[PDB]
């Protein structure tokens, strides 16, 4: 019942990369989803104390949200794209594994992802 530590967003160590697949990262993919209507529940780190999902992180081994992959993106904590593309997965496959079918935040998140597919389709080359 009791929130994790957050995920990393810092990591002097982790080699870092600023790639114009990043910046498109960041500039387009993350921007749209942060400014959209159905942005709120995903622009933090699920608080399961407050939101009183007692069972959200015995569950969800793998948490992730936008709020992690803005500082991630904005510190320059990524390598390459794909593991940028590989946190916007996972925080939508951890809102589809915990929540219902037709669940409101599950219709949040799938709206979301429409505009994160149609936005990575154009993901600019190398």
């Amino acid at each position: 019942s009791m929130n994790p530590p957050p995920p990393e967003t810092s990591n002097p160590n982790k080699p870092k990369r600023q790639t114009n697949q990043l910046q498109y990262l960041l500039r387009v993919v993350l921007k749209t989803l942060w400014k959209h209507q159905f942005a709120w529940p995903f622009q933090q780190p699920v608080d399961a104390v407050k939101l009183n999902l007692p069972d959200y992180y015995k569950i969800i081994k793998t948490p992730m949200d936008m709020g992690t992959i803005k500082k991630r993106l904005e510190n320059n904590y990524y390598w390459n794209a794909q593991e940028c593309i590989q946190d916007f997965n996972t925080m939508f496959t951890n809102c589809y594994i915990y929540n219902k079918p037709g669940d409101d935040i599950v219709l949040m998140a799938e709206a979301l992802e429409k505009l994160f597919l149609q936005k990575i389709n154009e993901l600019p080359t190398e």
